[PDB]
């Protein structure tokens, strides 16, 4: 299982060291609560936030860095949808996308490498099945 340890790893210090570190990011950090956002969960359909991510890397959620974006393109896109395209919420959720995929970029040699070796190590889980 180490690959995926090694793997989620990395993801996690992306979330926490780029993702977080954004200028008044804090709103995106946490669910959301309806006390303090009360039509939130009335007009956002899949709530996603960076705690949410961080729960999915600690349980292996991501084999790859396709489910890994999903989630984090979703809290630019649920962003879009309640708060507008031009609002600060937004450019605060993009910048926290755009650090991401820019992260990943300057890990893709030893991503692809990991992923590719995620895979192989299912294959042989497999070949015992
Ligand atoms: C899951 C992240 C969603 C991002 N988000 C968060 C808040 C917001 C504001 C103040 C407090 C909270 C909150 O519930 N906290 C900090 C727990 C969320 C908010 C207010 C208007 N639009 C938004 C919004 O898009």
């Amino acid at each position: 299982d180490d690959d995926q340890v090694a793997f989620s790893f990395i993801l996690d210090n992306i979330v926490t060291q780029k993702m977080m570190a954004v200028p008044d990011s804090w709103p995106f950090h946490h669910p959301v609560n309806k006390k303090f956002v009360p039509d939130y969960y009335k007009v956002i359909v899949n709530p996603m936030d960076l705690e949410t991510i961080r729960k999915n890397i600690s349980k292996h959620k991501y084999q790859s860095r396709e489910s890994f974006l999903d989630d984090v393109n979703l809290i630019l896109a649920n962003s879009v949808k309640y708060n507008g395209p031009e609002s600060q919420y937004t450019k605060t959720a993009q910048e926290i996308v755009n650090v991401c995929y820019q992260t990943l970029t300057e890990y893709d040699e030893h991503l692809t490498q990991l992923e590719k070796d995620i895979c192989t190590a299912k294959e042989a889980a497999l070949e015992e099945a």
